[PDB]
């Protein structure tokens, strides 16, 4: 593909939102999360669902977020970050919604790809709903 690769994953997380597609988006998560949490994870994603009122008419993407990257004599071996889209549902309503990604983790490659999900109603993280597990 032609853009970063941290926006074309991303881009392809936040169409499995638009279609509600828990396998798709679960599928994205890390290794020990499918191992080891994956009722959880999938019941913790039909809320995500819930808490989004009707179908996604738009949405845009916002950067890459923050995280950390460590690089060791010129080769990367640790990437963190957390992409991110504002959307907008039939109803009227804009959420803001952030993805954890930890892009690259060479020591534990099976904490790579998502692990947490957060979001809100109008970028207000004050009252935002946060699901997934802490790597």
């Amino acid at each position: 593909g032609d853009e970063g690769n941290i926006k074309e994953n991303a881009v392809r997380m936040m169409e499995c939102i638009v279609n509600k597609d828990s396998e798709k988006l679960f599928d994205f998560y890390n290794k020990d999360m499918k191992d080891n949490y994956k009722d959880s994870s999938l019941d913790e994603i039909r809320q995500l669902f819930e808490y989004i009122d009707g179908a996604i008419t738009s949405y845009n993407y916002e950067g890459k977020g923050g995280g950390q990257e460590a690089k060791n004599d010129g080769i990367i071996c640790y990437y963190s970050c957390h992409p991110e889209f504002d959307f907008t549902t039939e109803t009227g309503q804009e959420y803001t919604i952030s993805f954890s990604y930890h892009y690259i983790w060479n020591e534990h490659p099976e904490y790579e790809g998502i692990n947490m999900i957060q979001i809100c109603k109008d970028g207000n993280w004050g009252e935002k709903l946060i699901i997934g597990r802490n790597y």
